């Protein structure tokens, strides 16, 4: 593939707005390439898969049904060779039932680190890390 071009950090900034912060889940078609590959995301139902862009949006429709007002705040941007890693906190309220805690209103807060790798101006996949346990603590202290 052909790596990232000039404006890779400003493509996943505005990436990481539209689709998952705002979800915007059509504006994958600008971002994503026509195969992306969630390369590594503990616990993550598509690890391992590759998607098309049909199968990127059913992703992003799920995780972000789960917590609908979730907001990505992009900390770093850290670019090298074909890949951006961006390290980000996030923030969403737990408003949606998940699996043992109903809805509580809180704000539910995760960091993580997020390896994009890039083809040109599209997204080819993600090497993820994120601290789920912290929003496993906190969803405990919520109920």
């Amino acid at each position: 593939g052909m790596s990232i071009s000039s404006k890779a950090k400003e493509i996943l900034t505005q990436f990481t707005r539209e689709v998952w912060s705002e979800g915007n889940i059509e504006a994958s078609d600008k971002y994503i390439a026509p195969k992306y590959t969630v390369l590594h995301d503990p616990g993550d139902p598509w690890e391992g898969r590759e998607l098309d862009v049909a199968g990127y949006k059913e992703r992003v429709k799920t995780l972000r049904a789960a917590f609908p007002d979730q907001c990505f705040d992009i900390q770093g941007l850290f670019a090298d060779g074909d890949a951006v890693v961006m390290t980000w906190l996030w923030t969403a309220t737990h408003k949606e039932d998940i699996p043992g805690f109903p809805s509580t209103g809180k704000q539910i807060k995760m960091s993580g680190a997020t390896v994009y790798y890039f083809d040109g101006n599209r997204l080819t996949g993600h090497w993820q890390i994120t601290d789920r346990l912290g929003v496993y603590q906190q969803l405990r202290q919520a109920a």
